[PDB]
DNA sequence: GACTTGTACTGGAACTCACGTGAACGAATGTTTTTAG
């Protein structure tokens, strides 16, 4: 029962947007700490009858720090390819 | 990982203000000593 299955991507996107918008490092750290605390509290409340489940913050941590992603190889779609694919798919 | 550039935060020093302490000069007054009439 992974926590990421119950956490919408919109919440993470909003947290990242708030972090970027904030000017002082204190506000960014506060936002990230609030998100992490909510995630940890939800994880603790979900896995009550647990057996040392291998569920952690990796699903969100990898997205927050894509540069450290080693499990997944190169996507093969760079900025030019992404722009092209957006053009065909959206039928612009 | 080491260097460079750029941005943000922050505690200490500079400045000012105000007061207290001590030292020096001159004004005004009072008082004492000495000397010419």
């Amino acid at each position: 029962q992974t926590v990421a299955s119950h956490v919408p991507f919109a919440d993470l996107c909003s947290t990242l947007e708030r972090i970027q918008k904030s000017k002082g490092r204190a506000e960014k750290i506060r936002h990230f700490r609030e998100f992490l605390d909510s995630w940890r509290k939800f994880h603790d409340a979900l896995h009550k009858n647990h057996k040392d489940v291998t569920d952690s913050f990796y699903p969100a941590m990898r997205l927050i720090l894509p540069q450290l992603e080693r499990e997944r190889m190169a996507y093969g779609i760079k900025e030019t390819m992404l722009a092209k694919l957006y053009i065909e798919l959206l039928n612009l």
